């Protein structure tokens, strides 16, 4: 490898059907060039660049994915060789190999078909890694490559005057390891001859070798062949397929690889969303309709955000959902680190296609904005990608809805312009009496406060130093603290002679008070028209 | 200098000094590809450049 040219603090999550990708573990997606070549196909990849494209500014953070389902690999297994795909899905019965021996290089030969992808490729002198041949004056010559009898690796490989044994080199060990040491050292019996392959590099290490005997040489040059030593070397890095070796290689015609399976639809999703406990997300969606995922999402943004790891969850049910099935499914999401979405539509993408959008793929666009904007400012009134909305919901219906805390889009008429942007940043809980609970943002807000007041309490007092730091100053420390983020704004300012600590044996109990950074809901303007006159 | 850019890395990785054809937008040059040494070792930067 000689040196050459060769030419946002909110993390996001997501869960859903894709055609490509293993199973079970979260990916995390460097830029969505990188998304389509792991994620080739479905509603994943859609609410991948849906996210990130959202907005032309507001662009989504970065992005945590996993394919949910059974899938399980194509495979064959003949002549020698276990032949396995690395994709997992229907896919990968397109996949078809097929090995030839030809005699013009006296060689294996290989050939890897992918239509998909519009990928092909041709492997040629496959084995035969190096030359054997003798010059010297005798009439006779040979060599000879033995095995370990238990492992059936080499462990012998002996030049031959004859029929007899001239020098050994310890394939069990040592420095001659690697085949390049013997391609030398033929070179230091100089009767002998030794010459590399023309064909690229190859570099086997010696125990890789197959057992040969007594091939009659002194005009002729004859390889050492070695073809599953070699076949390691032209996989290394290469296309789809991987190989296992069982017995004895040969080749076979051009066969599809069987056996794979997208698999069967998950029966539920907790043991597969699990993996997103401890990977940093704070907005999780899933890409599905039933209710069932929906109420296992929000028990497991729940544990996480209970054991101290905060969480939420955008969700939208089916297409053209109605009112009585919101208010039900309301009822059945009740609880906080929640949102519904209410409303379907239409979203253009770079290919030429007008897609019909459930509505989990709304949250999606609107969680990509919720990641996108800096931490604490609200949803509220940003423009949306939508190109057509699908509703049933007038202005009416928009105050019913966001009254009982269910997110929806409205439409705007400017002088020339008319463009889509949300209304509010409510969750799903319906009590309005509770801001804290009930706007998004302000729960955002106050998840980061009292996390940095968590972590910076342990290094003061929960690392255990002593008891004899007493209850006045603890109350100090909270002061100090609260007039810190005084100072940066983020809470407007503190009642310090309304703050009380008490403590009993190694606990200690506090109450506070903090005014929130106000917020601005409604304006209404009374335009009046008069007339007087112009005169001259 | 008929040594071809997989036959650098195979000489470099050897630790053998090789010479490498450029060609630039009309003009051309030769270049020396490597810093290495004869050591074998990968990990001991201090003998093998």
């Amino acid at each position: 490898t000689r040196p050459h040219a060769s030419i946002s603090e909110k993390v996001f999550c997501l869960i859903g059907q894709a055609e490509g990708g293993e199973p079970n573990t979260v990916y995390e997606l460097r830029n969505y060039s990188q998304a389509k070549r792991l994620f080739r196909s479905g509603e994943l990849l859609d609410a991948i660049e849906l996210a990130w494209g959202s907005n032309p500014n507001y662009t989504a953070g970065r992005i945590l994915a996993m394919r949910i389902e059974d899938a399980k690999p194509a495979s064959a297994e003949i002549g020698g060789l276990k032949i396995t795909s690395k994709i997992y899905g229907n896919v990968a019965n397109n996949i078809q190999v097929g090995l030839e021996k030809n005699t013009l290089s006296d060689s294996l030969r290989l050939r890897v078909i992918f239509q998909d992808d519009r990928f092909n490729e041709v492997y040629d002198n496959i084995g035969n890694i190096f030359t054997i041949k003798y010059k010297g004056e005798e009439a006779n010559a040979t060599f000879s490559v033995e095995h370990d009898e238990e492992t059936q690796k080499a462990s012998r490989l002996v030049l031959k005057v004859g029929d007899q044994e001239v020098k050994s080199y310890d394939l069990t060990g040592g420095a001659y390891d690697y085949t390049n040491a013997i391609i030398t050292d033929i070179n230091q019996l100089p009767d002998f001859e030794a010459k590399l392959s023309p064909f690229g590099d190859k570099n086997l290490e010696s125990s890789k070798l197959d057992k040969i005997e007594n091939a009659n040489i002194k005009d002729k040059a004859v390889y050492v062949k070695a073809v599953f030593g070699d076949l390691e070397k032209q996989t290394a890095y290469n296309g789809i397929v991987s190989f296992e070796q069982l017995k004895t290689i040969e080749p076979f015609e051009l066969t599809k690889l069987k056996g794979g399976t997208n698999g069967e639809p998950p029966a539920t999703w907790a043991d597969k969303l699990d993996k997103f406990a401890h990977e940093g997300g704070y907005y999780i969606v899933p890409l599905s309709s039933k209710q069932s995922v929906h109420a296992e999402v929000a028990s497991f943004v729940k544990e996480r955000s209970d054991a101290g790891e905060p969480m939420r969850a955008i969700v939208g049910g089916g297409f053209n959902e109605s009112k009585e099935q919101l208010f039900g499914r309301q009822a059945s999401l009740s609880n906080p680190r929640v949102s519904l979405v209410a409303n379907s539509g239409t979203f253009v993408m770079d290919d030429g296609r007008k897609n019909h959008v459930p509505a989990y793929m709304v949250a999606v666009a609107l969680g990509g904005l919720a990641s996108g904007l800096e931490i604490g400012e609200s949803i509220t009134f940003k423009p949306l990608r939508v190109s057509s909305l699908d509703q049933i919901y007038e202005s009416i219906d928009l105050d019913e809805l966001n009254e009982n805390g269910i997110i929806s889009i409205e439409f705007v008429r400017n002088r020339t312009n008319t463009f889509f942007r949300i209304v509010d940043d409510v969750t799903t809980f319906n009590d309005k009496s509770d801001p804290v609970k009930a706007e998004m943002a302000v729960g955002e807000a106050n998840d980061f406060l009292v996390s940095e007041l968590k972590v910076q309490l342990e290094d003061q007092f929960i690392g255990t130093r002593t008891i004899n730091t007493s209850a006045s100053i603890i109350k100090d420390f909270i002061q100090s603290y609260l007039g810190r983020k005084k100072r940066d704004n983020e809470i407007q300012d503190f009642p310090a002679e309304d703050v009380q600590v008490i403590v009993e044996g190694n606990e200690a109990r506090i109450s506070m008070t903090v005014y929130p950074i106000r917020s601005f809901k409604k304006i209404s303007v009374s335009l009046v028209y008069k007339q007087q006159t112009l005169q001259a």
